[PDB]
């Protein structure tokens, strides 16, 4: 870094001061408008998905690994009921990072098919809106290329030729994904996420989230918000409801997710539930599944030399 | 990491295997048609110019840091001449990332224009294409606002209320700056990178780079591409020359890009002075550059830390 930049750091005062200002005078009253506290608390199953993977320019191309696992909770205890993932290498490509993360979320969203019906919630980490993705040209696609995402296979789609093409049957993929899990679990799912975009509430330069952690501080629960988005076309008119929660006083906002309708009650339900699996404000199932498939930056050095190796053992005119 | 993933990796033979083969029976009588061993080598200045950046998101906004060093090398010795650095922080955004990238890039280029003179040649950092960046819409800008980028107001443009326009001035100001190196500079501007995409050459599942890589040992050059792209209107019809080249036996192969035409004689020339200052098959002024502007992660730790305590002080109601 260089000597120079943080000598004078110790400037930004304009953009602090104005940022305070701007929040204080834009809403410190509507936040307390739309909040409610409920700080008193009250046996139920959890089954988290989370996903991690990486990928890194090599030679060969893009050497990546992706891995998901699902994890029950209660009460009494937290347990991995299934691992899957893939090592692999990807041919040279500008949306190769794109595709590692479509692979992954496709491997959360099927075990949550998977082991979902064994609880009485699912908890997935990320936002309905950023799981479905974006909307995709269904043209470039022929019959066959269809038929993959019907059967769900993942072999397959990857064995693809094309790059865009890839990336988008992925994209596909975790659309009819998310479809059949909403239509197996209804109101289980809870999509819940540390970070946001929203600003559905407050509608100001910050997102909602960060302006509910700055003039809050008690356990509680915003104002619902209600938003809209073969069986794919079945998730066209699906409105869902997000709210934001602080499960314990003091802690982190989430937002969560939940496809239908729901009030105060079932959220007040949801918030005293959770809280039963739940540490520092988060849900232990979740953070459990979270840690075990992050690749440490350890596990990219392991993976990379194994490769490396079947490179040099396999090829003789490798260097 | 899943223990499951790793395990099994000790499956992806089906892809090395295909891989190597598709290689080895596309282009090994190719490669050597395509380049040029030159093994013998023959007092030069060279200013170095690179830059490093990082933005971390927070409540109070997207902090960042960007920092960009000119860097003066010979025979003799390498010596930095300028550095040029900012922290600060965007509010938050989509493209929050790129202008911080786009930011950084400003930087390094008005530093070419600054110290460039002072040598015989200038190394920057990045292909031409690359640098140049994507083409810009020109209507969403009033007259004001073009004034910005002809003046070069970096406090200006940073101020844009707009997210969408503060990206789209910046890509336009780099796209100025290319254009003012290039006329005062000539063919004198030798744009260098350890990585990729071209296939100009063989036309691959891969790029050229890693194709020579494989296939060629001794130091030498590749067959020159001639390829095409107010005062950036004058850059439209600028042809420059790509070569690919090896510095020393053994070592990377790295793209240069040379504005205007150029021969198996200059390039000779070029190879023979850039190996005077260069270590391992890279100039040192670079690597030198490089190394200074970098944000270890214990930099991006005392940024935050310091930018934390700022906020703590000056704003009462923090948290
Ligand atoms: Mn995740
Ligand atoms: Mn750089």
């Amino acid at each position: 870094m260089i000597r120079k930049i943080y000598d004078k750091l110790v400037e930004i005062k304009n953009q602090i001061y104005n940022i305070a200002n701007y929040l204080k005078q834009e809403i410190q009253d509507k936040v307390n408008e739309y909040w409610n506290e409920y700080v008193i608390n009250h046996t139920c199953k959890f089954v988290a998905i989370d996903g991690g993977s990486f990928g890194r320019p090599m030679r060969i191309g893009i050497v990546y690994a992706v891995g998901a696992e699902s994890v029950i909770g209660d009460n009494k205890g937290v347990k991995t009921l299934s691992e899957d993932g893939q090592i692999g290498i990807f041919k040279p490509g500008n949306d190769a990072q794109e595709r590692i993360s479509l692979l992954m979320e496709a491997l959360e969203l099927s075990l949550a098919l998977r082991d979902g019906s064994k609880g009485d919630y699912i908890l997935m980490d990320g936002s309905l809106s950023k799981k479905i993705g974006n909307k995709v040209d269904i043209q470039q696609f022929s019959d066959e290329e269809l038929k993959l995402i019907r059967n769900v296979d993942l072999n397959g789609i990857i064995s693809i030729k094309d790059e865009r093409k890839m990336r988008d049957l992925l994209m596909l993929l975790n659309q009819f994904l998310v479809s059949k899990i909403i239509e197996e679990y209804d109101g289980n799912v809870l999509w819940i996420s540390k970070v946001s975009r929203g600003r559905d509430l407050f509608g100001t330069d910050y997102p909602d989230i960060t302006v509910l952690e700055l003039f809050t501080e008690k356990r509680g629960f915003s104002k619902l918000i209600i938003k809209n988005i073969p069986e794919i076309e079945v998730l066209r008119k699906m409105e869902y409801t997000t709210f934001y929660t602080r499960l314990d006083n003091g802690k982190r906002v989430i937002r969560v997710d939940i496809v239908g309708r729901v009030d105060e009650k079932i959220v007040k339900e949801i918030m005293d539930r959770l809280s039963g699996v739940s540490i520092k404000g988060y849900p232990f199932p979740l953070l459990k599944a979270h840690m075990d498939v992050r690749f440490s930056a350890m596990d990219r050095e392991k993976i990379i030399k194994l490769v490396g190796s079947k490179l040099h053992k396999d090829i003789e005119w490798w260097p």
